[PDB]
């Protein structure tokens, strides 16, 4: 079992702080992170997606994701997690401005990958890939993660964009997600600078008149990735490849550098 016997986490400084969770830096067996939740008496809907959440990482032991360590149901419901030493991949390239060589932008490329094989492989779908779920941990492993606290419509697909049905969340999806994360890593910006318009963004995406401009990538990306990056990013989701294949042309463009 994972549950901790409540008078055990010592909850510190406040990290980040959302609409219903705060994650803070806490104490352990040694250092850790708990997502908390706010509210004394939670919504049995709060309740389930605790429930729902702990499922999910309860499933998970690899590198490439971020350590489940346990929950605490008393006092407030907390998720604690390894604690990661460093930023996130957004932090990295649109904050601070870091300059990684292409050798590290295609490691951060094939460890996220890494990551996105194993939960498909377990049937889990992120929903949620983005540069600021990716922690860059001891500054060179990647942690998937949900460092989110509330959409972030840069990374979703024509058909999420269109909610044009019940559940548009797919493999293919994530893959699209994954694909912007290359665009990312790849041009060391955001896709749509130019557009100061969220709902034509959105407009646009979604009736594919916009996709994201790859003219704009470093020009020592590999040939190889920025095929792969335009297959990721396909319009039609049964047009995008899935992560075994992935994967397999990210390691294959870096044996050739
Ligand atoms: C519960 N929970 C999750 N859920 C999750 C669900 C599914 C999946 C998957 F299965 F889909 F993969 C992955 C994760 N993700 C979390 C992230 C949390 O933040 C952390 C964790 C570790 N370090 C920091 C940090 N170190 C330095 C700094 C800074 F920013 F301050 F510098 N922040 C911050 C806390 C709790 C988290």
């Amino acid at each position: 079992d994972w549950e901790i016997p409540d008078g055990q986490i010592t909850v510190g400084q406040r990290i980040g702080s959302g609409s219903f969770g705060t994650v803070y830096k806490g104490k352990w067996h040694g250092d850790v992170a708990v997502k908390m939740l706010n509210v004394t008496a939670p919504t049995p809907q709060q309740l389930q997606a605790f429930k729902n959440e702990v499922g999910v990482l309860r499933k998970t032991r690899h590198v490439n994701i971020l350590l489940f360590m346990g929950y605490s149901t008393k006092p407030q419901l907390a998720i604690v997690t390894q604690w990661c030493e460093g930023s996130s991949l957004y932090h990295h390239l649109h904050i601070i401005e870091t300059k990684f060589e292409m050798i590290k932008l295609i490691d951060i490329a094939r460890q996220t990958a890494q990551g996105m094989d194993y939960l498909h492989a377990k049937s889990i779908i992120h929903r949620d890939l983005k540069s600021n779920n990716i922690f860059l941990h001891e500054d060179l492993t990647v942690k998937i993660g949900d460092f989110g606290l509330a959409g972030s419509i840069l990374w979703m697909a024509p058909e999420v964009i269109r909610m044009q049905d019940k559940n548009p969340y797919s493999f293919q999806s994530d893959v699209y997600a994954f694909g912007i994360v290359l665009y990312e890593l790849m041009t060391g910006q955001l896709p749509y600078s130019n557009i100061n318009n969220r709902d034509q963004i959105i407009f646009m995406v979604g009736r594919g008149y916009l996709s994201p401009d790859l003219s704009k990538v470093r020009s020592n990306c590999p040939k190889a990735m920025k095929r792969l990056m335009a297959e990721c990013l396909k319009k039609k989701r049964d047009e995008r490849p899935l992560f075994p294949q992935i994967l397999a042309s990210i390691e294959l463009l870096a044996r050739s550098l």
